[PDB]
């Protein structure tokens, strides 16, 4: 009952029974919230309540302190001071920001906002407190439950009525009834269990809340510039292929923490892994989100880096199938590979956290917590995809809002920056260069004359909001009999509904743009899909394109972005 202030970190023996996360507030903290706010309840080492038999005074504002208990104005004794007096709530050891985190309900952008401009103690409350928010949501949700089982595959769903049904596809992960992690997709539903297990009728799926845990260490450390390269030493014996992040590598020794920027196809795993060749003795501990971007990092450091002192750490609740090639669970492995709900309590001399652009600030202050570092790297790209925020229905959230790295990379600017795309079709590096990398991304590949466009807005169905359009798909069967060579492609659209449709109709490989990123094909075939905000986000955008490393089709429903694209136009 007794802490340090969310505000001002003076000490206290109060806490807002109303704030979802009850966090600590100090005498003078504690009365501008609840003066301002309809938060009125405070808790000490018993609640601020009223104490007469049968009462329910809670207002604290309504409150006075009789001898050593609480009373209303209706039950006070003669000798009474008010608890709300003279600036201050009474409590032993004797802000519109703080207000706006603990009584917004994170539907809006500028919740955000607000979470990444404020101190650094309420970026922690706001993480929290927005989290928890976002778990309870997960309870919203009405239960699936198996009406009858038709395949392997494919099953009849009864949903719980009066609740809503969550969008169906990989984001929203279900647990059976434990028989596994569970996934579905569009009366014929198709289903995915991570446990292969003989679906029985009457079984129920239901969204895994978890309980959100409290934070404690910052989103970013105190940054600490130094004279020399302090902690590592490194090579003299330097591979050419690293030659050219050798002054990056420098600069990574030189700083507590450093931000990489690194378009697509820049390099950002070749840097990773040879942080780990000029600083040979280091121990890394390489870090992201998802079991993908780690997987990718485990991908590079098999190359590169002796396999005998690489783990791969993986929970004993395997959600994916993940990174076979390493020793598993060996947290004191030289080269440690793990998502970061996963992280152990260890040391590094160097953290290298990767696709910075889809960490939360809930995950750069768990990396904090776990890992104490003589060095933090973050590596990801502002101007990529960030995590989904499940709770935002209102306004846009900018790249300087992702995270406080991306904050950071987009207000000062990154520590490093990949300046030449090495995967792209000049076509394509010369459109997202002038789109989000204010002309600074240069290309190393030729133009490939083999990025098209074509301006088509077909016709826009959904599967409940979930975008489809049919006509944009015949353009690409119409284009795929006249251009066979495209036949490996990959179709991408920001709809899983669309790529449903495709897949049926195509037969090509299918994938997101959300799901995309990180990846890389010889072909893509993208259909925009709809004229949303979801589909003309510049970032998605970005990232759409630049999967491609020989060819794109573009079937663009937006004017802007279409005449944006550098590439050769298509009639029809
Ligand atoms: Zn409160
Ligand atoms: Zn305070
Ligand atoms: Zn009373």
């Amino acid at each position: 009952a007794v802490g340090a202030c969310v505000l001002c970190n003076s000490q206290t023996s109060l806490r807002c029974g109303a704030c979802i996360r009850r966090p600590f507030l100090c005498c003078k903290c504690c009365y501008d919230h609840v003066i301002s706010t309809s938060h009125k309840l405070v808790l000490s080492v018993n609640p601020y309540v009223c104490n007469a038999p049968g009462c329910d005074v809670t207002d604290v504002t309504q409150l006075y302190l009789g001898g050593m208990s609480y009373y209303c104005k209706s039950h006070k004794p003669p000798i009474s001071f008010p608890l709300c007096a003279n600036g201050q709530v009474f409590g032993l050891y004797k802000v519109t920001d703080f207000n706006a985190i603990a009584t917004c309900d994170w539907t809006n952008a500028g919740d955000y906002i607000l979470a990444n401009t404020c101190t650094e103690r309420l970026k922690l409350f706001a993480a929290e407190t927005l989290k928890a928010t976002e778990e309870t949501f997960k309870l919203s949700y009405g239960i699936a439950t198996v009406r009858e089982v038709l395949s392997d595959r494919e099953l009849h769903l009864s949903w719980e009525v009066g609740k809503p049904r969550p969008p169906l596809n990989r984001n929203y992960v279900f647990t059976g009834y434990q028989i596994g992690e569970y996934t579905f997709e569009k009366d014929a539903v198709v289903y995915r269990g991570t446990t292969t297990y003989k679906l029985n009728v009457g079984d129920y799926f239901v969204l895994t809340s978890h309980t959100v845990m409290p934070l404690s260490a910052p989103t970013l450390v105190p940054q600490e510039h130094y004279v020399r390269i302090t902690g590592l030493y490194p090579t003299l014996n330097i591979s050419d292929e690293f030659s050219s992040n050798v002054a990056n590598y420098q600069k990574v020794g030189m700083q507590k923490y450093s931000t990489l920027q690194g378009p697509p196809g820049t390099g950002k795993s070749h840097f990773a892994i040879g942080l780990a060749l000029y600083y040979p003795s280091a121990r890394i501990v390489y870090t992201a989100c998802s079991h993908a971007a780690v997987d990718a990092l485990c991908e590079k450091a098999l190359k590169y880096l002796p396999i005998d002192k690489c783990s791969r750490i993986i929970p004993a609740r395997a959600r994916v199938e993940c990174f076979d090639k390493f020793k598993v669970n060996s947290t004191l492995e030289q080269y440690v590979f793990c998502t970061v709900n996963a992280l152990p309590e260890t040391t590094a001399d160097i953290v290298v956290f990767d696709e910075i652009s889809m960490a939360t600030n809930y995950d750069l202050s768990v990396v904090n917590a776990r890992l104490r570092a003589k060095h933090y790297v973050y590596i990801g790209d502002p101007a990529q995809l960030p995590a989904p925020r499940t709770l935002l229905t209102k306004g846009t959230l900018e790249p300087e809002y992702f995270n406080s790295v991306c904050r950071l990379m987009k207000t000062i600017g990154p520590d490093m920056f990949l300046g030449t795309c090495r995967r792209c079709p000049a076509e394509i590096v010369d459109t997202v260069s002038a789109l989000v990398y204010d002309n600074k991304l240069k290309a190393h590949k030729d133009k490939s004359a083999q990025c098209f466009k074509m301006f088509y807005k077909g016709v826009i169905t959904h599967d409940v909001s979930s975008a489809i359009n049919r006509p944009q798909i015949g353009v690409v069967r119409e284009f795929l009999t006249r251009n066979p060579a495209w036949r490996k492609a990959v179709f991408i659209s920001p709809y899983n509904s669309q790529n449903a449709v495709a897949s049926k109709i195509l037969g090509l490989p299918t994938q997101t743009v959300d799901s995309s990123q990180g990846s890389e094909y010889d072909y893509v075939i993208f259909t925009q899909t709809t004229e949303t905000a979801h589909s003309c986000n510049v970032n998605r955008f970005n990232v759409a394109i630049t999967r491609a490393k020989v060819g794109i089709l573009c079937i663009m429903s937006d004017r802007d972005l279409y005449d944006k694209l550098q590439f050769t136009s298509l009639e029809i």
